[PDB]
């Protein structure tokens, strides 16, 4: 989709988006590499750290492939959040929500 997808935003501006007390936890935008790469942003919880924010690097594949673990490849971005979003499979929590705003 495009909803998900911020741009050119920073990873501060991310968190402070990303840390809204009203966003599920899962909640996550996918944003430019700020280190032509992605960066999947998404919402977490523990007990230390209260509400968090975990950033994922999307590396691509020599071949033409988008992926984040060493298993799982994908050949759009739309299609690698569709897969996060109904597995967690590595990730802290899987997508449930677009950020807001
Ligand atoms: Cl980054
Ligand atoms: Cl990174």
């Amino acid at each position: 989709a495009e909803e998900w997808y911020f741009g050119k935003i920073t990873r501060r501006e991310s968190e402070r988006l990303l840390l809204n007390p009203e966003n599920p936890r899962g909640t996550f935008l996918v944003r430019e590499s700020e280190t032509g790469a992605y960066c999947l942003s998404v919402s977490d919880f523990d007990n230390a750290k209260g509400l968090n924010v975990k950033h994922y690097k999307i590396r691509k594949l020599d071949s033409g492939g988008f992926y984040i673990t060493s298993r799982t490849q994908f050949s759009s971005l739309q299609q690698l959040v569709a897969y996060y979003s109904k597995h967690a499979d590595g990730l802290c929590h899987r997508l449930t929500n677009v950020c807001p705003t």
